[PDB]
């Protein structure tokens, strides 16, 4: 077992101690990894390969700023990846694509300004975060193959509402009302928790007329 870790037979938690970087020594049956609650300022090419068995992958609240080309390709099994918390700006393009089983997706309290590419791909997916990141919109259907959603994370954006390309991300809060989540330290629905920007409006009121396809 890794220094500064615990393992349970295939659950192995190193939160909250303090890791620079991902520990070396990880066994290679391992179905639970949380690394969340580090200062981990980066992510070795490979560092997961070995871990082919991986279920549920934690690295939440750390100093990631990037992810490595195909640092996930390993884990075709994975169907939890938290990254919430850390200072991801851009992703690689293909970061989710092995990911064809993952069923929750944290990426909240980042610095992330598009919606990355392959989210949209995600199908099984029952949670997506997306909190309290920059983004402005979201591009037309990136939503159309989610159709698994139970939990969608939304506030704290600075939402878009003068733009005519908001209308996508309107008219599918107004869709899915149900499942549209604020979190109150824990899930609550609320489809109203997504706000413009400026002008702290509900971004499912938005009315057709009142943007302009010359405002963005
Ligand atoms: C750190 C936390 O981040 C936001 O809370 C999000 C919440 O984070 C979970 C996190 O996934 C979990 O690994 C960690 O151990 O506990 C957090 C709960 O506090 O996850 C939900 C979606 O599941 C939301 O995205 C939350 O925004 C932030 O809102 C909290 O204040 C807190 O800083």
């Amino acid at each position: 077992c890794p220094s500064q870790c615990s393992c349970s037979g295939t659950t192995v938690d190193c939160r909250s101690k303090r890791h620079a970087s991902v520990p070396a020594g990880i066994p290679t049956n391992a179905q639970i990894l949380y690394l969340h609650d580090n200062q981990i300022t980066k992510l070795e090419p490979g560092v997961f390969d070995s871990l082919i068995n991986l279920k549920e992958l934690y690295l939440g609240s750390n100093q990631l700023g990037a992810l490595p080309v195909g640092v996930f390709d390993s884990l075709t099994q994975l169907t939890v990846l938290d990254l919430g918390t850390n200072q991801l700006t851009v992703l690689p393009s293909a970061v989710f694509d092995r990911l064809v089983h993952l069923k929750e997706l944290f990426m909240c309290c980042n610095k992330l300004t598009e919606l990355p590419r392959g989210i949209e791909r995600l199908t099984h997916l029952t949670h997506l975060a997306l909190d309290q990141n920059q983004l402005k919109s979201i591009p037309h259907g990136a939503f159309d193959r989610l159709s698994s959603l139970t939990h969608a994370y939304l506030f704290g954006n600075p939402w878009d509402c003068e733009c005519r390309d908001i209308m996508y991300l309107r008219n599918w809060v107004a869709d899915h009302t149900s499942i549209a989540m604020r979190w109150d330290g824990k899930a609550v629905n609320d489809p109203d928790s997504a706000k413009c920007a400026g002008t702290n409006t509900p971004v499912r009121a938005v009315t057709e007329a009142s943007t302009s396809p010359s405002k963005c």
